[PDB]
This record gives C-alpha cells, structure tokens and sequence, in this order.
C-alpha cells in the first residue's frame, strides 16, 4: 500500500538548443537507484561533472535557474525539473552534452511526453515528502514568496506586467491535471528586450518555436496562446521546477507575488534552514495519503 519512489523504465533521448546559449545540446535521461534524487551530468567534460539538482548547488538566478560546481554550470533546469516534479519522478540521471538544458517548445510538454512514452518504474522504497509545518515567507521590495501548511499540494501566482497584452492563477493538484493544465504553458519574452539581451549573449536560442514573443500590443506567434492565462501558468510551471530543488515532492501550499528564480531560491534556503517549519514524511498506505499519482 506504500507510496513508492519512481524512476524511468527506459532511457529518454532528446536533441535541442539552449534558450540563452543557442548551443545544440544532446539530453539523455537514465534510471537511477533509490534515494539518488535528480542529478545533472556534463558528459562533454572529462572527467564528467555531476551536480545534484538541490538548492545548495544553485548559482546564477537572473536568466533562469542555474546549477554550479566550481567553474562548471548547467543553465535553465526549471522546465525539466517541473516535468519531473509533475510526474512524481524521484531518481534520475540527466546527461547533457553542453551547459544548457534544451528549451524544446518553451514548456514542460515535450519532456512530459518523452518521459511518459518511456514509462516510469516504481522502486521498492517509500517516497519521501517535505511537509510544510509552519508558514515561511520571504519578501524583497514588492515581491513575496510564501510556503503555507496544507494537506495536499497547491500553487498560487500573481504577476503584474504594465503591458496591454497582460495575471493571477491557482492550481490544486487534487483537481488540476499538471499534464493538461500546466505542462504546456510556454516561456515568454518582450520583443523590446531582445536586441539588448543578445548583446549580453542571452536569448541567443530564442524563436517563435520555443517562446511566446510579445510586441508593443500583440503576441507575434501566428497560432497565439495555448491557455487564456498562459503567462501566469508558465510562472506556476517555473515555481514547481524551482520547488523541486528541495529534492522531494512537497506537502504544502506555495504563493508567489511577482516572484522569480532569485526569491524562490531565497524561500527554499529559508525553509531548509528553519527545521521547525518542515519534516520528511512517508505514506505506508496510499489510501490515507493527502496526494495521489497517476499509474506509472
Ligand atoms: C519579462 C521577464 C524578465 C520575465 O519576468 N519572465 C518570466 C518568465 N521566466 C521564465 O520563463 C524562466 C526564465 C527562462 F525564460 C526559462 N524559465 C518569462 C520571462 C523571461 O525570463 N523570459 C526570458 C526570455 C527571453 C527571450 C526570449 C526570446 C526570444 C526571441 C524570439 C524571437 C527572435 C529572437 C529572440 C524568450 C524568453
Ligand atoms: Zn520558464
């Protein structure tokens, strides 16, 4: 009856381009043993460099969520971690032939499809959850990020863009399908920012194929938006990926108010440090647990 740890049944292979670097990258996801967690691996280097996807290894925060070990990095991990969090994958090796995870279509959709095509394997070990026991909030100017105790998993987000195209959403995975309602929400950029970003060697891989591109007054993508609230749904997708840097699925509520990688990482560090605010729990009977997972 216990909720078991999950890994991949079969390896996943993908080729793509880094959003910021524009570099061609080969991605391989491999099964991993019980209690490995998600571990990134730069296989272009000799020796190979491995970085656990944990809050302690987060470096750069500006462009995206970056993992760092000395002078080696793995850029833009948050969409793949969102896919792994959404499908309840505990243990996996992520091999990359370059510094940036491929952007694919700008959402978690392609990763979720490749993973669910390969299938998941339950492992003979209790899945560990981080349960929020006390409210933890971080603020910086007008931005806020909060964990609240909650017997389940739910995420609220609010952005405020002073832009004609542009803003609040709430998901509770007691009803919301991660796969149908969140995973397909794409990243977005303002056309006004692109020349500047290029000069700072950012958005080099950006195109209408992997991002909602916003001009003065309209989305420029011919086929438009996947969801009326795609922009804030993408912030929820990013938040789920950043939360998975705790290294286990959450039993609790997350609320974001104009937050991003930086303040989300400050929230994880504050939670981890306040051991009164959380505990590791397992469920020896799935029937009495406050969360459930799709068949593997
Ligand atoms: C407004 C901006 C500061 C912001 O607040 N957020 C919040 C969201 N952040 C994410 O989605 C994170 C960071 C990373 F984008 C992946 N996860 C989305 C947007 C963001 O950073 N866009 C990054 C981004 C930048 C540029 C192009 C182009 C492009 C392009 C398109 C056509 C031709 C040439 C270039 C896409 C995207
Ligand atoms: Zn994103």
């Amino acid at each position: 009856s216990m909720i078991k740890q999950r890994t991949l049944k079969n390896i996943i292979r993908a080729t793509g381009v880094g959003l910021h670097s524009g570099e061609k990258v080969y991605l391989t996801l491999k099964p991993a043993p019980v209690d490995t967690g998600i571990v990134f691996s730069r296989t272009d280097l000799d020796p190979v460099v491995e970085i656990p996807a944990r809050a302690e290894n987060v470096g750069e925060t500006t462009m995206s969520t970056t993992l760092v070990k000395g002078d080696v990095k793995v850029d833009t991990v948050e969409h793949l971690l969102s896919a792994m969090a959404g499908l309840g994958i505990d243990n996996a090796y992520v091999e990359l032939s370059a510094s940036e995870v491929p952007i694919m279509d700008g959402s978690a959709g392609p990763f979720v499809f490749l993973i669910q095509s390969a299938g998941l394997q339950e492992q003979e070990a209790a899945k560990k959850f981080i349960r929020i026991k006390r409210e933890v909030s971080v603020e910086e100017g007008d931005k806020r990020a909060v964990f609240v105790p909650f017997d389940g998993f739910k995420v609220s987000f609010e952005i405020d863009f002073d832009h004609p195209v542009f803003q609040q959403a709430s998901v509770d995975f007691s009803s919301t399908s991660f796969v149908k309602e969140v995973s397909r929400a794409r990243t977005f950029g303002f056309m006004r920012d692109i020349e500047y970003l290029r000069s700072q060697n950012l958005a080099l891989g950006g195109s209408v194929e992997n991002a909602i591109v916003v001009d003065e007054n309209r989305v420029l993508n011919e086929d438009g938006l996947r969801y009326e609230d795609e922009f804030v749904k993408h912030k929820i997708l990013d938040a789920i990926g950043d939360l998975y840097l705790l290294g286990n699925s959450l039993i609790g509520e997350f609320r974001g108010f104009k937050s991003g990688h930086a303040l989300n990482n400050q929230l994880l560090r504050t939670l981890i440090a306040d051991k009164d605010a959380w505990e590791v729990v397992t469920f020896e009977d799935a029937r009495t647990a406050p969360i459930s997972y799709m068949r593997p």
